[PDB]
């Protein structure tokens, strides 16, 4: 068949990247190793943590983005204020909530820089 | 509404040869296509999409995640890779040939744009 079915990211702390994703993607992960743990994805599909590949770094700058398509721009503002309202994660804001071509749409940098974008479904 | 990362979003200098080359790795048409951002279909109602609006991607500069292909066995892992380096028409830039690692038998190639494509087994 041929399908892109598993995202990868590096991470430096793959506890502290655990728990990050945990917490933004509101699920636990399937499969957990001291290094690799993967996250569901959209059917048999993953999102993996790895710190196995190299180590991030804050400067470099990143050419690709980590998107959660949810299905109204609605449900994308309540998720914007519900993430930044509570204190215990740090999340960083790259861009507060705006309007692009796809609709209402935000961006958070995860602990090591990987862009995360948050939109409705297009 | 469940948070997934259902949309895998990389930045490309240009959309036509990232066409292209995309439809011929996937061996898929995608399903959205405009002159500056097209998608193909993923996992479930996921997406990869491949945009030239985003900040333009350099060669030489690290990367740090990958895009991955899991296909069912090693077998067919060592398969792909015959066949893609074998034909012509598209230029494939091998990082890795093929090699046991923690996924098992894998192999990594690049795109157009220096992203770096990982072929493993499930």
């Amino acid at each position: 068949t041929i399908t892109p079915n598993l995202q990868l990211v590096y991470v430096s702390n793959v506890e502290r990247s655990t728990d990050f994703y945990r917490f933004i993607f509101k699920k636990e992960p399937v499969f957990v190793t001291p290094r690799y743990v993967a996250f569901p994805s959209s059917g048999d599909a993953l999102f993996a943590i790895w710190s196995g590949g190299e180590e991030p770094v804050a400067e470099i700058p990143r050419f690709s983005e980590i998107g959660i398509m949810l299905p109204t721009g609605e449900d994308v503002d309540k998720l914007f204020n519900e993430w930044t309202k509570q204190k215990s994660h740090q999340i960083i804001v790259i861009k507060e909530p705006y309007t692009d071509v796809f609709g209402r749409t935000f961006l958070i940098s995860d602990p090591d820089g990987h862009i995360i974008r948050v939109c409705p479904l297009d």
